[PDB]
């Protein structure tokens, strides 16, 4: 709706402004009541979260106890997870390139949400060997994915049949659930999809 200066999404300086400027709407201001029913079911999985953001997430999985780590290149996204994580749990966060960065563990489950929909359609590819990559057969790519094309992004809006091109010769579909409480720009959009890494 505001007139940002910056335009490329592979910045975090365009992040930044948007955080900055605090328009982030896609932005839960919780944690979804599927990623709770979800994490409760693995409860000792190794964590990764992706382009985190606020990292809701990551606090409720600090509660829960699973090692866990979050990433987000934006300094103004690192920012508003340490609000959220606080001196306590700020560890949890890194600011880095999900593109680059090795976790510390061999993460059990990777948690998407408006992370895939951040990115531009030439990144597209990139995520799905990187998941591929860091993923050991039988792991889990699941989460919140924002489905059917959009004109604009982001959000970056991706049709089903586009998304099975870009995992299925990775991962098995196992999993894909309506969404209850989801904020507006998401209603009747996003779906939870689990991935599970093929062997
Ligand atoms: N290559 C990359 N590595 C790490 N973070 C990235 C990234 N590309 C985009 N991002 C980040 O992904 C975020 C998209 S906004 C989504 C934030 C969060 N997942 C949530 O659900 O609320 C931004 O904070 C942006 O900085
Ligand atoms: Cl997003």
């Amino acid at each position: 709706v505001p007139d940002f200066e910056t335009r490329d999404p592979n910045s975090p300086a365009f992040w930044d402004e948007r955080f900055e400027r605090r328009f982030t709407p896609w932005d839960q201001a919780g944690v979804p009541a599927a990623f709770q029913s979800f994490a409760a079911r693995h409860s000792g999985a190794a964590v990764l979260i992706p382009g985190c953001g606020s990292a809701y997430e990551a606090v409720w999985l600090a509660g829960q106890g699973n090692p866990v780590r979050a990433i987000d290149f934006s300094p103004a996204a690192v920012a508003a997870a340490h609000e959220q994580l606080g001196a306590q749990h700020a560890q949890l966060v890194e600011q880095a390139d999900f593109f680059t960065y090795e976790p510390p563990f061999t993460p059990a489950w990777i948690y998407e949400r408006a992370f895939l929909c951040a990115l531009p359609l030439a990144r597209r590819a990139d995520y799905a060997h990187r998941m591929a990559d860091l993923l050991p057969g039988g792991a889990l790519l699941a989460g919140f994915f924002f489905l059917g094309a959009t004109p604009k992004g982001p959000p970056f809006g991706i049709e089903r049949a586009e998304l099975d091109a870009l995992l299925t010769p990775y991962f098995d579909l196992i999993e894909d659930e309506a969404v209850h409480d989801s904020i507006a720009v998401f209603a009747g959009r996003e779906r939870w999809l689990t991935w599970r890494r093929r062997a």
